[PDB]
């Protein structure tokens, strides 16, 4: 068919996909827009060859690349922050300067986590700790992955957590809800302020965490390395414990790649970041609400680039993201 069917997942969504559809009508090859429920339904429908593309960050591209479906990236955006990189950012640990402790010693610190099921503050620490058999983790006949790290850590702050006391222990507020999902610690900021008030001796973040909360105090942290260094917070390239991709579309590996390409190649050139146009690919940022931001691409993508042929989900995430999310099952 000389036509993509794009999948969106709520109605503000839906509509500017068929603006995009109403402005490229007249072209060869066509859009449409198939509405599902959420974005793992959208996955089946590309799958059962009832839809063909949708724009997916890191951890659900990953599950759209797992057997039954094996959908593969195919062109992923590009933002300002990580210079024309396929990147969205790096997930650092971040320590005050002056301890001494490496990640060897890390087993009975105290930690502050963004919150339970998080990617930067959750899985791929924890994930990373497990691949790496620091933590015990066989699987969830267990329990919890949540019992596993509290024989590790020796308290933590996880906004979230509900099987273990330990891992609300570190957190700030009052008992009632001091580990709600939305308490003080929880976040990018609030696992950093964990970290400043001396709550926890760790904070799992991303790279732009100390920048964009104390870009005047830089001086007083730093970042602990996999491989037993310490090193200055804007070494982050060379001491993260995983890069986490760019959002990606994600389609059938089969003939229908060059339309999808072809489509949004001459999309992005006539609606993209410097469109005259009325409508935008790419945002324009600044959207407030939620249900309005990120809609088909993210606000702050600046183009989108083709992915290499040979690139499947494992290739595209990278073996240090991947392992991480891959021992969290």
């Amino acid at each position: 068919k000389s036509v993509i069917r794009w999948c969106t997942v709520s109605s503000p969504e839906e509509k500017k996909c068929n603006n995009l559809r109403d402005l490229t009508q007249q072209e060869r090859i066509s859009l449409t827009c198939v509405q599902k429920a959420t974005y793992l339904d959208c996955i089946k429908a590309i799958a059962n060859n009832e839809a063909d593309a949708i724009s997916l960050d890191g951890g659900q591209v990953f599950e759209a690349g797992l057997a039954p479906y094996k959908l593969k990236p195919i062109a992923a955006e590009v933002y300002e922050h990580t210079e024309g990189s396929t990147t969205s950012y790096y997930a650092v640990a971040v320590v005050k300067k002056g301890t001494e402790f490496t990640v060897n010693d890390l087993q009975g610190k105290t930690s502050c986590h963004t919150g339970l099921g998080r990617s930067a503050g959750w899985n791929i620490p924890i994930g990373t700790l497990i691949h790496r058999g620091a933590i015990e983790w066989e699987g969830i006949e267990s329990g919890s992955v949540e019992q596993a790290v509290a024989k590790f850590f020796s308290a933590s702050c996880v906004p979230g957590a509900t099987i273990e006391q330990k891992l609300c222990r570190q957190c700030k507020g009052d008992p009632k809800t001091k580990c709600a999902r939305n308490a003080p610690y929880s976040g990018y900021s609030g696992a950093f302020h964990c970290l400043k008030d001396g709550k926890g001796d760790v904070a799992f973040v991303k790279h732009t965490t100390v920048n964009e909360n104390a870009p005047d105090q830089k001086d007083e942290y730093e970042l602990l390395c996999l491989d037993g260094s310490r090193q200055p917070v804007d070494n982050y390239k060379t001491c993260n414990w995983a890069r986490v991709a760019a959002h990606a579309v994600v389609a059938r590996d089969d003939n229908k790649v060059e339309d999808i390409w072809s489509f949004l190649s001459k999309a992005q050139s006539d609606f993209g970041v410097d469109t005259k146009s009325d409508f935008h690919l790419f945002g324009p940022p600044g959207k407030k609400d939620p249900v309005l931001k990120d809609l088909l691409f993210k606000d702050s993508a600046i183009m989108l680039k083709r992915v290499p042929s040979l690139m499947d989900s494992q290739l595209y995430l990278g073996f240090e993201y991947y392992s991480a999310i891959q021992s969290m099952r």
